[PDB]
RNA sequence: GAAUCUGGUCAAACUUGGUCAUUUAGAGGAACUAAAAGUCGUAACAAGGUUUCCGUAGGUGAACCUGCGGAAGGAUCAUUA
């Protein structure tokens, strides 16, 4: 119930894809994928794995500046959002 | 004929405003250049993998994409009767 795991899927080379998993559905989940797209500058899209909920993925490692950005806005505690780093 | 004195006249200056010029602190904001082992793509150069440009309008994360009209600096100097 609730934890958000942020994961690296590792890509060619040095190019990465970064999953948000187990994200809140409380703030508009487009709206925040803009935001994170205006803000770092990476190709973002959701995806709805066999229902693990919404996910977001986003381009390299943007991973610490998501978690960031969760603690600034949306996000609470530091400890209920895990990131793993494969 | 001195002080003094009535009007002028030239007129420095002074009080409060306004104005033009040049400077000058300047919370913040938006730039461009330089250095070009950061990040995301790959827009352009080959038909660059959707031919490029241009005017214009809209849209976007970013190169950009998409209308409508145009230009080969195009990948065509070419189909008589
Ligand atoms: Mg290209
Ligand atoms: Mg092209
Ligand atoms: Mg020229």
């Amino acid at each position: 119930s609730n934890y958000i795991h942020i994961r690296i899927q590792q890509r060619n080379g040095r190019k990465t894809l970064t999953t948000v998993q187990g994200v809140p559905e409380e703030y508009d989940l487009k709206r925040i994928l803009k935001v994170l797209k205006k803000d770092f500058a990476c190709n973002g899209n959701i995806v709805k794995d066999p229902e693990m909920g919404e996910i977001i993925q986003l381009q390299g490692d943007q991973r610490a500046k998501v978690c960031e950005f969760m603690i600034s806005q949306l996000g609470l505690q530091k400890k209920n959002i895990k990131i793993h780093g494969f």
